[PDB]
């Protein structure tokens, strides 16, 4: 019996109230929309794994189920806790109480406490030693299963048990339905209401849909293209591949050696052709002291090293911290000396037996004068005499005269950090020699074509060993690349050249569209060969979810190497090449022309970012709020925070310039008429209504309404308001329709929007008699188009894209800044009054400096990704300040700059940090074909055309403008006279008329 | 130049690839890795 766990289980991971904030935790719950095993009450308790949880819920109406018994061999052999309510009492104990021999209730005591219509749904857990007592009673109408519904699951008493429960059995009650689902180690997004219950959860790690909805840190996701994680070949198996040593290396030798030299003359007793397991040395418990500096003191035995130095030489207990980087002193400066780079391990065992004659050890030197400190891992054998006072030596005493090499006097009677030791300072290195001493691991097979987990002679990694034809020299053992990985290897054991390469990997990305609109799932394997992961392949990678189809339609959610996928018909997600746009070949010939014969004036919403929040951020508030340790501690960085506060106040003041120029180029006051008589062109939807409270535009409330701090950083308000940026665009739009472009440039002078229109229609070359003949047209289609504008942009939330995109991004930039405010970034806490509470001072230097070194490469990034937002902005506003001077201030003659078509104004329209352009194009509409010549010969002379494009419809030839069909006679107010027809290829016959001859004749 | 060559680089990977022990400590850090693969994803949208 199986069941669809819907939507119950989820609980409280933490009870601190949050508000219409969505919280991504790991934590244990049950997957939504899973598998759950369904019981009945007849005649169940089998014993089930209750690895790290259950949710238990009961349809109950006489009080049957009534207790639970958790642990790990809930046999009273183990603290195992038994519930029961005698109507008055709660008990929860798991004292030795008598157990039946069926355990029920009718109808090592450590824990020193000793005292349908309902679903119940109760978790007993322990996380770290807490108890939870989590409870929820909920009434319903239903009998046939659990219920589809949310409910929080609350904490009520936590209790000093804290229990180890791997496998639990429930409990009945003798003279119980429930659920097992397993719960995993899973991130969960939670949601949080502003009555503080959580009201949905997700279990994101499920399906791509839940894949999506916590990467977006939301529970409704666009409809688009999303990276959720990374793919990665996992390795099946472990290869080790070692050369085939077999002799066992003399490590043994120089710890047991009859006799160790001194540190005057220790030696050098290289290695090779060994094998080193270091487990002898781990299980040894000799080891004094075992400061092991390059690598692991405990994990060395899997490692192997190329080459292996035994430096041994008797020095003194106190002195056995001078074996170490950067330490100094007699022995540290005249005897061995360590580089600061040393890569190796110190080793000394506990010896005061073996290396100690009982009369005294008398054959152990070193060395306490010397003029000069000696260098890392040099041998010195020099035994001149020191230099101490003035006078030299002929081999006699005196001055200047003792042997710089004394010796120990060793005897167990000396103190015990004076006490002799056999301390042997095996100086390991980690270098590039033939890699010998490796940890057995006995080898396997050479896989192919499949990646696991290599160890070639102490080198690890994980790819595919394939033959190679790489002719590698004797001595040359291993291969690198351009960038110096490992390239190529050799087989140690069969003299082979194994390529190595890691396997297919990459991130995954999922193509979902809108949880309003669906809930089909896809994912997306990119660069993947379908072999190693309904399924497509493609140059992309390798795609399971949508069907391969080889009809082609336009992209929504691009997928890669020309594949797109979308949600069609019954509807599906599909994949498919993507269009390039219709296959419309055109109808080239030496004499084919197109003119239109129609047009229409289509309306596009350039809108651009123009504007930001004027993010400030405060040396005091910011990174070290209210605090005079970390404000000191800041300053103790210089100006550094300073020129950062410069440039954010840089990037508020040129905020304000971007919107200064965009706006305030105007140097007047322009209002506009209490008439709108505007010719037929309404504006009342986009000129502000005296109706409104706030002198705005219709669709400017719509722009404020379809689409619209006190914790260390502030916002700083606009030097320009809403309403009186509101009041500069009413100004600009007043100035671009009694005015024009002449505002723009000098004093205001008066001109007709009728006029505007016509003039700009000169601009682009149609010419301005079309207008004033189909004003009423016009007047309609424009009317209409600002309208369409209005239904968009209060329909489709894509219409706002430009703006809503670079709001979002301002504010998930400000959220990852407060993000950080939860961010330890290896402090132990991210709150700075907590930190600064708890820590003394002289810790605190190092707690603060880490936390605001974090803070402030945080902020840094965060300024440096806002100046080069700003210079998008501002490269975005310039284009804006441009377009508003060339395309509202004025009239554009560049092509496709104001919007797809040919541009006649634009209107202004503010908006939260940004501009709202309603470029009016013309865009022509429906076309003829006609027959043209690049000339008409007249009477031997060749004709062109001042103005507009030669034409015939095969009877008559007309010269017509070269976006509209207005045919009129070749007349050479039209066309000139040049040159002769003899040289010109494909002109033709006809007559130019003259408007002189008519004149003249008549 | 209208593109550079769309490198998607994950923080993950990039930083501590095949390994688990470095990304927890990563992510330690908080989000530089989820602005840094946004940041590389809104590049890679931008040269598209
Ligand atoms: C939450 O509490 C408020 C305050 O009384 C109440 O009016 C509301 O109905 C509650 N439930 C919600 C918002 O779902
Ligand atoms: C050692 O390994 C080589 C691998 O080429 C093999 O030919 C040889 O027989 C091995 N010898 C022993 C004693 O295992
Ligand atoms: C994908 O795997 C198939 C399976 O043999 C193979 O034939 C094909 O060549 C692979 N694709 C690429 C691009 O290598
Ligand atoms: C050309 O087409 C447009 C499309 O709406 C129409 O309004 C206009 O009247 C047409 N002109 C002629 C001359 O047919
Ligand atoms: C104003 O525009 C509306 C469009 O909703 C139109 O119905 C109305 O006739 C226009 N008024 C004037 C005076 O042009
Ligand atoms: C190219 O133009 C010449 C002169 O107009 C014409 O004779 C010829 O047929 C044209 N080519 C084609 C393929 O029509
Ligand atoms: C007409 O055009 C032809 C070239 O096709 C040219 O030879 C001739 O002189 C033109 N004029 C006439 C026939 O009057």
């Amino acid at each position: 019996a199986y069941t669809n766990s819907f939507t119950r289980g989820v609980y409280y991971p933490d009870k601190v109230f949050r508000s219409s904030v969505l919280h991504s935790t790991q934590d244990l719950f049950l997957p939504f929309f899973s598998n759950v095993t369904w019981f009945h009450a007849i005649h169940d308790n089998p014993v089930l794994p209750f690895n790290d949880g259950v949710y238990f819920a009961s349809t109950e109406k006489s009080n049957i189920i009534r207790g639970w018994i958790f642990g790990t061999t809930l046999d009273s052999k183990t603290q195992s806790l038994l519930i029961v309510n005698n109507a008055t009492n709660v008990v929860i104990k798991v004292c030795e109480f008598q157990f039946c021999n069926d355990p029920f209730l009718g109808v090592n005591c450590t824990f020193e406490y000793v005292s349908f219509k309902n679903l119940r749904e109760f978790v007993f857990k322990n996380i770290d030693g807490y108890f939870k007592i989590y409870s929820k009673h909920t009434p319903i109408n239903l009998v046939r299963d659990l219920p589809q519904g949310f409910s929080a699951l609350e904490p009520l008493v936590d209790l000093p048990i804290g229990i180890n429960i791997t496998r639990f059995q429930t409990l009945l009650a003798l003279h119980a339905a429930y659920y097992v689902g397993y719960l995993q180690p899973r991130t969960f997004l939670l949601k949080y209401n502003e009555n503080g219950t959580i009201t949905d959860a997700v279990d994101c790690a499920l399906d791509p849909l839940s894949e999506t909805k916590c990467t977006l840190k939301s529970f409704t996701v666009e409809k688009g293209i999303y990276q959720t994680s990374n793919f990665r070949v996992q390795p099946t198996e472990s290869i080790v591949r070692f050369p085939n040593i077999t002799n066992l290396c003399p490590f043994g030798e120089v710890f047991n050696a009859t006799r160790f030299a001194s540190v005057y003359a220790w030696n050098r007793k290289r290695i090779s052709n060994c094998v080193a397991d270091y487990s002898v040395l781990y299980n040894s418990a000799s080891f004094s002291t075992f400061k092991c500096y390059g690598v692991s003191p405990t994990k060395l035995n899997d490692l192997c090293f190329t080459n292996v130095y035994a430096d041994s030489f008797v020095i003194r207990g106190d002195e056995v911290r001078q074996i170490a980087p950067g330490q100094t002193g007699k022995i540290a400066d005249y005897n061995y000396k360590l580089p600061d780079d040393f890569t190796g391990c110190v080793i000394a065992w506990n010896s005061n037996n073996l290396d100690s004659k009982v009369g005294g050890n008398y054959n152990y030197l070193y060395r306490l004068f010397r003029k000069s400190n000696l260098k890392p891992f040099e041998r010195d054998i020099s035994t001149e005499i020191y230099q101490a006072g003035s006078t030299p030596c002929n081999g006699v005493e005196g001055f200047n005269c003792y042997f710089p090499l004394q010796s120990y006097g060793f005897q167990p009677t000396n103190g015990v950090g004076y006490q002799p030791y056999r301390v042997v300072v095996l100086s390991f290195e980690l270098l590039h020699a033939p890699a010998t001493v490796c940890g057995p691991k006995k080898s396997t097979n050479l896989v192919k074509n499949k990646c696991v987990n290599f160890n070639f002679n102490g080198l690890t990694g994980t790819g595919v060993l394939t033959e190679s034809n790489k002719k590698f020299l004797p001595f040359q053992q291993f291969g690198r690349d351009i960038a110096d990985t490992t390239d190529a290897v050799r087989d140690p054991q069969t003299l082979e050249i194994l390529d190595i390469t890691p396997c297919s990997f990459g991130g995954v990305s999922v193509i979902t569209p809108g949880t309003n609109t669906s809930n089909q799932v896809a994912v997306l394997y990119q660069d993947v060969n379908c072999t190693e992961v309904n399924v497509f392949q493609t140059r992309a990678g390798c795609l399971i979810g949508a069907e391969h189809v080889n009809n082609s339609y336009e992209c929504d959610i691009p997928i890669g190497a020309g594949i797109c996928a979308s949600y069609q018909t019954s509807q599906s997600i599909i994949a498919y090449t993507m269009s390039l746009g219709a296959e419309n070949s055109v109808a080239y010939s030496n004499n084919s022309i197109a003119i239109p014969t129609n047009f229409t004036i289509s309306v596009t919403t350039e809108i651009l970012p123009v504007s930001m929040t004027k993010t400030s951020v405060d040396c005091t508030m910011y990174i070290c709020g209210d605090s005079t340790e970390c404000s000191n501690l800041l300053l103790q960085y210089g100006s550094f925070c300073t020129q950062l506060n410069r440039a954010l106040t840089g990037i508020a003041v040129e905020q304000d310039k971007n919107t200064q120029e965009v706006f305030a180029q105007v140097k007047q006051i322009y209002k506009t008429p209490p008439i709108k008589d505007f010719g037929g062109f309404n504006f009342s939807q986009i000129l502000p209504d005296p109706s409104k409270p706030s002198k705005r535009s219709f669709i400017e409330d719509l722009l404020f309404n379809k689409v619209t701090k006190f914790n260390g950083l502030t916002v700083l308000p606009p030097l320009l308001t809403d309403e009186m940026i509101a009041q500069y665009t009413s100004a600009l739009l007043a100035g671009t329709i009694t005015s024009g472009w002449t505002f723009g440039a000098g004093a205001a002078l008066q001109i007709p929007f009728a006029m505007q229109m016509a003039y700009r229609f000169n601009g682009i070359g149609v010419t301005q008699n079309v207008l004033y003949e189909n004003q009423k047209l016009i007047a309609n289609q424009f009317n209409s188009a600002i309208g369409k504008i209005q239904d968009s942009l209060s329909s489709t939330a894509s219409a706002l894209g430009k703006l809503q995109d670079v709001v979002n991004q301002n504010a998930q930039a400000l959220n990852t800044l407060v993000k950080q405010l939860s961010s330890n970034f290896g402090a132990i806490s991210s709150v700075l009054n907590d930190i600064l509470s708890r820590l003394d001072p002289p810790e605190a230097e190092v707690q603060i400096d880490r936390l605001i070194t974090g803070r402030l490469q945080s902020l840094q990034t965060y300024v440096t990704q806002q100046l080069i937002r700003a210079a998008e902005i501002r490269a975005s506003a310039n284009l804006a300040a441009t377009k508003m001077s060339e395309c509202v201030l004025g009239q554009s003659k560049r092509v496709d700059f104001c919007g797809k078509g040919y541009h006649l104004m634009s209107f202004p329209q503010s908006a939260p940090h940004g501009v709202v352009f309603l470029h009016v194009t013309y865009v022509p509409a429906q076309e003829k074909n006609f027959t043209t010549a690049p000339a008409i010969c007249h009477d031997g002379k060749a004709h062109f055309p001042r103005e507009g494009v030669f034409v015939s419809n095969g009877t008559h030839w007309f010269v017509t403008q070269r976006n509209f069909y207005e045919p009129q006679i070749i007349t050479t107010d039209n066309t000139f006279v040049s040159g002769n027809c003899d040289v010109v290829i494909g002109i033709v016959n006809n007559t130019v008329y003259d408007p002189l001859q008519p004149e003249l004749d008549s």
